[PDB]
C-alpha cells in the first residue's frame, strides 16, 4: 500500500458512488419526535429539562429526544468550572434539596501575572469581570450527570452512545431532523458483515446543542447563511487535569487564574487553578491558549506542561498525584460573532452559536438560559396554531427575539471590546489596561465595538520566519508527556472504522503544511494523533493519522491554516470516558 489514501470516511468519499457498496440496503428505520435535540450538554439538557416542564404544567403531550455522542451523560464534557447559578436556580430552583453537586461556593478571588521567576499579584475590584462573589467552583461533568437524571425523570428520552452525524431536509428545504451514525464499516470503507444502517429522528424543530464549534452547525452555517452578519468565531484551546493534592496546600473555594509566562505578550492565553470542596483535597487545573496565535512551533501542550513549573505553582503540585487529563476548545469571539440562531425546522443554542463571557471564562449560565429561553419559545409555537407554512418545519424566530432582550445579550456586549483590545502593540498586558480603563470606569459604555483580527487560521506566520521554541523535558512528577496524558482522558475507539478527522485533499498536510509551516498539526493536537512519518524508503514524509487517540476537542478542524481538516463523528461512543471533568 501507498501514500496511503489516508480518508475513506463516507462524507468525503460518498458510498453510493463507490461499487463495494452496491448491494448494500440503505434504508434506515424512522422515529417521530416534537423536539430533537442534540447534545446532552449544560445547554441540550436544560432545553429538554425546560420543555418537560412546560409540558406537564399545561399538561399536553410532548415526546423530546436527546441524543449525546458520549458512552454516557458527562462523559464528554470538559472544563474548569466556576458556575454563575443564575439561569440554573432559574431551571432548577429546588436543587439544594433535589442533590445538584454546587457544593463549593468560591471564598477567594486571586489573579496574578506571572515572569519567568516572579508572580506578580493584581487586586482584583468589586466591578471587574473576575470577580465570582455568590458563584460556585463545580465538577461540571457531574453536575450534567445530575442534570441528564433530572431529564430523564420528567420524561426526556435520553440516548447516549447515539451521534448525529447526518442532517434530514425536508423538500421544501428546511430540516426534518437528524439521523444518527452508522456502525460496522471499515477503516478503508469496506461494508462489514455487522454493517447497521444509524436511526432517523424526524422532529417539527430539531435544536443543535453540540457546543464550541459542532460538526453539523458548521455545515448548517453554510445551509442557510448563519454567518451573514457577523465576524468569523474566534477560538482558543483549554487544557486540563485534575489532581490530588496536600491537605496542607488545599485551601476550598479558592479561585486561581495568571497570565504572562511562559506566553509572550502577542499570544493570549493563561491558567485556572481551582480548589475543590468536596471532600478529598482535589484540585481542578488548566491553561488557554488562543488559537490565534502566531508561531508554528508553539504548543498548547507543552506550554501547559510548562506551566506548572512556574515557583509559584510547582509547591502546590509539588507531591500531588494527577488523576485526570482532557482538552476542549473554547469560543473567545464573543458578542461580535454571534450568528443568525433560526432556520427553518431548527435552532441554536449553547456554545455552538457562542455566548460566552471570554474575561470571566464563563459560557454555562448563559449556554443554560438560550437552552430555557428556546425551550419557551417552542412550547409557545406548538402549544398555538397559527401556521408559519411552506416550511414544514417551524421556524421559530421567536427565540431569537427573546434571547437578544434577555441578560445574556446585554453581558455579552457589556464585555466585548475586551479579547480584541489584546491586539496591539502590548499584546495582552494592553487588554488589561483596557480593563482597568473602559470596564472598570465605564462598564463598557464606550459607543464603540472593536473588531477581531479575522480567522484563526490564518493567523500562523511561515516557519522559516520563526524561531523554534525550547520545550523542557517531561519530569513524571509535575510535567508529562503526551502519552500517559492520553491515557489518563480514558479515550478509545473502535479501531477498525474510517477516521474521523477527514482531510478534503491528502497530499496539503505534507505539500502545504509540513513544507511551510513544518506540520502544525503534529503540535496543536493536544493528543498526538497526526505524525508525519519518515517514507519507507527515497525521501519525505507521509502523514499517519491516529483516529483512536482523538479527544474530540475540534482544535485541529479550527486551527488547520490550509482548513483542509473536517471533524466529523466516529461511531458512537467513542471518544474520552471524562469523569467529573
Ligand atoms: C478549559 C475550559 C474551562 C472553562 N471554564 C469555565 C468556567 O469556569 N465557567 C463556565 O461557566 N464555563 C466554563 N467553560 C465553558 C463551558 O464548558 C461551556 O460554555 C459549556 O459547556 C458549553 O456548553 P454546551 O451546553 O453548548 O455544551 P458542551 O458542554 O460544549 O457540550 C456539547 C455536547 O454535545 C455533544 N455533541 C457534540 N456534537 C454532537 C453530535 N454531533 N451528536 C451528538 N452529541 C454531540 C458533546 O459530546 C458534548 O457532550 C470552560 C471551557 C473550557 C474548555
Ligand atoms: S485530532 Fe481530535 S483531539 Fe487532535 S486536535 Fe483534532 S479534534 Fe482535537
Amino acid at each position: 500500500c501507498k501514500v496511503p489514501r489516508i480518508t475513506t470516511h463516507y462524507t468525503i468519499y460518498p458510498r453510493d458512488q463507490d461499487k463495494r457498496w452496491e448491494g448494500v440496503n440503505m434504508e434506515r428505520f424512522a422515529e417521530e419526535a416534537d423536539v430533537v435535540i442534540v447534545g446532552a450538554g449544560p445547554a441540550g439538557l436544560s432545553a429538554a429539562t425546560r420543555l418537560k416542564q412546560l409540558a406537564a404544567q399545561h399538561e399536553k403531550d410532548l415526546r423530546v429526544c436527546l441524543v449525546e455522542k458520549a458512552a454516557h451523560i458527562g462523559a464528554h464534557t470538559l472544563s474548569g468550572a466556576c458556575l454563575d447559578p443564575r439561569a440554573f436556580e432559574e431551571l432548577f430552583p429546588d436543587w439544594k434539596e433535589k442533590g445538584a453537586p454546587l457544593n463549593t461556593p468560591v471564598t477567594e478571588d486571586r489573579f496574578g501575572i506571572l515572569t519567568e521567576k516572579y508572580r506578580i499579584p493584581v487586586p482584583i475590584l468589586p466591578g471587574l469581570p473576575m470577580n465570582n462573589h455568590g458563584n460556585y467552583v463545580v465538577r461540571l461533568g457531574h453536575l450534567v450527570s445530575w442534570m441528564g437524571e433530572q431529564a430523564e425523570a420528567l420524561g426526556v428520552e435520553v440516548y447516549p452512545g447515539y451521534a448525529a452525524a447526518e442532517i434530514l431536509f425536508h423538500e421544501d428545504g428546511s430540516v426534518k431532523g437528524i439521523a444518527t451514525n452508522d456502525v460496522g464499516i471499515q477503516k478503508d470503507g469496506a461494508p462489514k458483515t455487522t454493517f447497521e444502517r444509524g436511526l432517523e429522528l424526524h422532529a417539527k424543530v430539531t435544536i443543535f446543542a453540540e457546543g464550541c464549534h459542532g460538526h453539523l452547525a458548521k455545515q448548517l452555517y453554510k445551509k442557510f447563511d448563519l454567518r451573514a452578519n457577523c465576524e468569523p468565531q474566534t477560538y482558543g484551546i483549554g487544557l486540563k487535569e485534575l489532581w490530588v493534592i496536600d491537605e496542607k496546600k488545599w485551601k476550598p473555594g479558592r479561585v486561581d487564574h495568571t497570565v504572562g509566562w511562559p506566553l509572550d505578550r502577542h499570544t493570549y492565553g493563561g491558567s485556572f487553578l481551582y480548589h475543590l470542596n468536596e471532600g478529598e483535597p482535589l484540585l481542578a487545573l488548566g491553561f488557554v491558549v488562543g488559537l490565534d496565535y502566531q508561531n508554528p512551533y508553539l504548543s498548547p501542550f507543552r506550554e501547559f506542561q510548562r506551566w506548572k513549573h512556574h515557583p509559584s505553582i510547582k509547591p502546590t503540585l509539588e507531591g500531588g498525584k494527577r488523576i485526570a487529563y482532557g482538552a476542549r476548545a473554547l469560543n473567545e469571539g464573543g458578542f461580535q460573532s454571534i450568528p443568525k440562531l433560526t432556520f427553518p425546522g431548527g435552532l441554536l443554542i449553547g456554545c455552538s452559536p457562542g455566548f460566552m463571557n471570554v474575561p470571566k471564562i464563563k459560557g454555562t449560565h448563559t449556554a443554560m438560559k438560550s437552552g430555557t429561553l428556546a425551550a419557551e419559545s417552542i412550547f409557545n409555537q406548538l402549544t398555538s396554531e397559527n401556521l408559519q407554512s411552506k416550511t414544514i418545519g417551524l421556524h421559530v424566530t421567536e427565540y431569537e427575539d427573546n434571547l437578544k432582550n434577555s441578560w445574556v445579550w446585554k453581558e455579552l456586549y457589556s464585555v466585548r471590546n475586551i479579547r480584541p483590545s489584546c491586539h496591539g502593540i502590548l499584546g495582552v498586558y494592553g487588554g488589561m489596561i483596557y480593563t482597568g480603563i473602559f470596564y472598570w470606569i465605564f462598564r463598557g459604555m464606550e459607543p464603540w465595538t472593536l473588531k477581531h483580527k479575522g480567522s484563526d487560521s490564518d493567523q500562523l506566520k511561515p516557519a522559516k520566519d520563526c524561531t523554534p521554541i525550547e520545550y523542557p523535558k517531561p519530569d513524571g512528577q509535575i510535567s508529562f508527556d503526551l502519552l500517559s496524558s492520553v491515557a489518563l482522558s480514558g479515550t478509545n475507539h473502535e479501531h477498525d472504522q474510517p477516521a474521523h478527522l477527514t482531510l478534503k485533499d491528502d497530499s496539503v498536510p505534507v505539500n502545504r503544511n509540513l513544507s511551510i509551516y513544518d506540520g502544525p498539526e503534529q503540535r496543536f493536537c493536544p493528543a498526538g494523533v497526526y505524525e508525519f512519518v519518515p517514507l519507507e524508503q527515497g525521501d519525505g514524509f507521509r502523514l499517519q493519522i491516529n483516529a483512536q487517540n482523538c479527544v474530540h476537542c475540534k482544535t485541529c478542524d479550527i486551527k488547520d491554516p490550509s482548513q483542509n481538516i473536517n471533524w466529523v463523528v466516529p461511531e458512537g461512543g467513542g471518544g474520552p470516558a471524562y469523569n467529573g471533568m
